[PDB]
């Protein structure tokens, strides 16, 4: 039956072993998850695209990938239930081509609707991509070693985190590209930047050609001979390598038993959720949007708040000139954070001038020549202008709030802001994140080196309470360096969680509602995320208990709710 021919094929996998081709479908598929993580960040970090980019101070915004978010929640429900009928190679081929796709495709849209309807299609892809990746090489493996060959493979997520953070700060250190784009190469480096991003994917695609489809998968539909040919494939690869290339595989038999696929698809996931399977799912589901919710919202929460730190301390200068006359000044040197409430301008000349955050709420603007001044966030509300001529200035007729003139002419037009030393802002937030993945080195190491020699029913309970302590811990530190080492604390030690439950995912789950499981479970981890990223990021100076207490809380609930699972260690892959 299904149990002899598991024993059978573990047996196999114990004959043929590690090397040259295990390490190989390490190296491809682990480029199926780099392009997870190019994507996760494309939508959590460099969504600020309608950031204005004339202004500062601007407010993120939650469209980019809230959305496509709700695309990698589609996906991984559909092309990851359709790979246990399908395939698990045809579906992850499929799904890397739909995203690497609409991914290149979308550097050459003339706007941002279709910029979103691209990069939805795309995260759709690569969320069903992703469910795959642990459900197809987790048929690759041995039962001795399935935990720590298995946890390996996040390596790449953080490398994915790695490769967007870098060549962001690299090539849009800068927002406000998301305003109608143009077609044409001034100040369109998204484009170059989304070009480089896909390339995992694009390298997967035609990596992915020349790997084997999961034997299992083609063990139980009912054929032999598209099996025996790959596992005879996997020894003759793993012993020319090896000092035993003249070994010849020994076993030579096994045993084994339109708008239609969809249905078999819902009957197939509808038994994941109900009948067997209800209690190991009811309860998976909750850990995973549990650990999700949390790990995007504090991800999200930290940097915004180094930004909000850095503009509170750039708010106390606010230097009130409620002072007046000014006579005869050639002003020439920046003018930053100041607001002149009630200030006489007589016979001033602000020439060569930057202005940044300055603020002129009553003045009697007698007389003033204007000169090369720029503007980023000026504003003159309830202001008289008397006599004033705006000569080479920025294009700022809407500043002036509620204030006419009487003797001036303006003579300006086309100016930037500053596009310099202003978007060091979103540069920071993309060294945090760097800083952050780059962090996941050692979680996953000793993940990956422990996971086997003990449990993975108490790993995730570790790691778990001591994100709760880091967490915790943060209610502390109000600091704008301190969090950043916060961050790393909770995302080395939150990677062990989420390899411990990739592995109790494959197992638990036959071959057949593995792949629709763990796409159900990406698709509610996706919605955690947007939770997380619309919880988080809306306390960013509102309250700083609510989100850490609701992470904290949700770890301790997803992971001594995780410890009434089994151990799967002894137990087949079945
Ligand atoms: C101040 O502004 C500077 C900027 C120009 C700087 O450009 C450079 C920045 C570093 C960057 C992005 C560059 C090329 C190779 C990139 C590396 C390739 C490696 O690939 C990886 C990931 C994939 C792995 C397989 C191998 O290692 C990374 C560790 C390594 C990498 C991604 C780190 C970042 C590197 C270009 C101009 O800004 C407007
Ligand atoms: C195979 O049989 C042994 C197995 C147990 C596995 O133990 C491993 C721990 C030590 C060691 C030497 C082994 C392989 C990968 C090695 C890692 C590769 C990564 O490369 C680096 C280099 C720097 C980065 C570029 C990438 O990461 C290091 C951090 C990481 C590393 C060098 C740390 C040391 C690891 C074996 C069970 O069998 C009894
Ligand atoms: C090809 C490729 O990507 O590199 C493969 C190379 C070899 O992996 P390896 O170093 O583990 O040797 C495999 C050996 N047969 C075993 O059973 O462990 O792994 C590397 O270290 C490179
Ligand atoms: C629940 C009990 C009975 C079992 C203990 C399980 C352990 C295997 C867990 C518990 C705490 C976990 C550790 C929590 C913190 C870290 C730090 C982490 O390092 C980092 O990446 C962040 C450090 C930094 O850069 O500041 C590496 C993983 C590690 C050792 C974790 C490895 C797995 C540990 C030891
Ligand atoms: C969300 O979708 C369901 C899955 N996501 N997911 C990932 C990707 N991770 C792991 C975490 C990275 C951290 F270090 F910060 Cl904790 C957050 C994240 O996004 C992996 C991994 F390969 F990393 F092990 N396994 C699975 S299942
Ligand atoms: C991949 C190495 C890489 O990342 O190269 C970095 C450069 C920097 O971006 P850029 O300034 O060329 O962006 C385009 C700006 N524009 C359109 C106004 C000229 O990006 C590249 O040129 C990579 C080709
Ligand atoms: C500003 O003007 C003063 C004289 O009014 C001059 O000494 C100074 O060099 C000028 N600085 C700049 C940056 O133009
Ligand atoms: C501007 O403020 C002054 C000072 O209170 C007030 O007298 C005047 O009516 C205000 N004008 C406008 C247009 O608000
Ligand atoms: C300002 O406008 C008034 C009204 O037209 C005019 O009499 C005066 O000459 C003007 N002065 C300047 C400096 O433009």
């Amino acid at each position: 039956d299904e149990e002899q021919l598991a024993h059978q094929y573990e047996t196999i996998m114990d004959e043929c072993g590690h090397g040259r081709f295990q390490w190989i479908l390490f190296f491809v598929l682990g480029l199926a998850l780099m392009a997870d993580g190019v994507e996760v960040f494309v939508v959590s970090f460099a969504l600020p695209s309608a950031e204005k980019d004339m202004c500062l101070s601007s407010s993120k915004k939650g469209m980019l990938g809230m959305i496509v978010y709700l695309g990698m929640m589609a996906g991984a429900f559909i092309l990851g239930g359709l790979a246990d009928k399908l395939g698990r190679k045809r579906v992850l081929s499929m799904s890397l081509a739909v995203n690497a796709s609409f991914a290149s495709l979308s550097s050459f849209v003339q706007g941002y609707g279709a910029f979103l309807f691209c990069r939805l299609i795309s995260g759709i892809g690569i969320g069903g991509a992703l469910p795959i990746v642990f459900a197809y090489f987790s048929e690759f493996l041995s039962r001795e070693k399935r935990g720590e060959h298995l946890s390996w493979l996040g390596i790449f997520w953080m490398t994915g985190g790695l490769y967007a953070s870098a060549m962001a700060w690299s090539i849009i250190p800068h927002y406000g590209w998301g305003f109608s784009m143009g077609t044409n190469y001034h100040f369109h480096s998204w484009r170059v930047f989304v070009i480089v991003c896909a390339l995992p994917c694009t390298v997967s695609m035609v990596a992915l050609k020349f790997m084997p489809e999961s034997p299992r998968f083609l063990l139980e539909m009912g054929k032999h001979d598209e099996a025996w040919m790959i596992l005879k494939q996997v020894h003759d690869t793993n012993m020319r390598a090896k000092g035993t290339p003249e070994k010849v595989f020994t076993v030579s038999n096994i045993k084994t038993p339109f708008k239609t696929i969809f249905k078999q698809v819902w009957d197939n996931a509808l038994y994941c959720v109900m009948g067997p399977y209800r209690m190991n799912t009811l309860i998976l589901a909750v850990v995973w949007f549990a650990m999700a919710f949390s790990y995007y919202g504090l991800t999200v929460w930290f940097p915004d708040m180094i930004r909000y730190f850095q503009d509170e301390e750039y708010k106390s200068k606010m230097k009130v000139f409620f002072g007046e006359h000014v006579y005869g000044a050639t002003i020439n040197f920046t003018m930053e954070n100041q607001i002149h409430q009630h200030g006489k301008l007589v016979n001033d000349k602000f020439t060569r001038m930057y202005f940044k955050h300055v603020l002129f709420e009553d003045t009697f603007f007698d007389e003033c020549y204007f000169e090369d001044v720029t503007s980023t966030d000026t504003y003159f509300k309830n202001c008289t202008i008397e006599s004033t001529i705006f000569y080479n200035t920025d294009l700022y007729e809407h500043k002036f709030i509620n204030c006419r003139f009487i003797n001036s002419t303006f003579l300006e037009q086309k100016e930037g802001c500053h596009m310099d030393l202003e978007q060091d802002n979103d540069f920071l937030i993309y060294l945090v994140s760097f800083l952050g993945s780059l962090s996941v080195l050692p979680g996953n190491i000793i993940s990956a080196l422990l996971m086997d020699r003990i449990g993975r029913l108490k790993m995730i309970g570790g790691s778990m309470l001591i994100s709760a302590v880091c967490c915790f811990f943060l209610f502390f530190g109000n600091s704008e360096s301190a969090m950043i080492g916060w961050q790393c604390l909770f995302c080395g030690t939150s990677i062990a969680a989420w390899n411990a439950l990739d592995v109790i995912t494959v197992e638990l789950y036959p071959t057949n509602q593995r792949a629709t499981a763990f796409g159900i479970l990406n698709g509610l981890c996706k919605f955690g995320a947007i939770l997380g990223n619309t919880i988080f990021a809306s306390f960013v100076g509102i309250t700083k208990v609510v989100p850490i207490l609701l992470a904290a809380a949700s770890l301790v609930g997803g992971g001594l709710i995780a410890l009434r699972l089994p151990e799967t260690r002894e137990q087949v892959l079945m």
